[PDB]
């Protein structure tokens, strides 16, 4: 438990890192450090974050971090880690997520 995030986290990076730093550094929308995650768990209502960035499963998103700032939030999925949060999927399973044993 609380390791999902730091999962994303170096995933979003090397992202940003190799996207050519789309974002000077995350506004930090929720609370601890970067949550671009948590928001987007939810953008996958709709999947299609720049659908989703002017939706009403956006003031879920948005909401939920307390941004209220609908913008910031595809901002979130879109500017920081896009191709991330969308074609991260995968829809994996078949092979273990989770790289760690228990």
């Amino acid at each position: 438990n609380n390791k999902q995030y730091e999962l994303f986290m170096k995933s979003l990076i090397e992202n940003c890192k190799k996207r050519n730093m789309p974002l000077q550094s995350i506004p930090e929308i929720g609370n601890r450090k970067i949550n671009l995650f948590y928001l987007y768990m939810l953008v996958q209502k709709f999947g299609g974050a720049d659908q989703v960035t002017r939706t009403q499963q956006w003031s879920m998103v948005a909401q939920r971090l307390q941004i209220s700032d609908y913008q910031q939030l595809e901002s979130i999925y879109f500017r920081i880690l896009l191709p991330y949060e969308r074609h991260m999927i995968s829809q994996e399973g078949i092979k273990e997520t989770q790289a760690k044993r228990i």
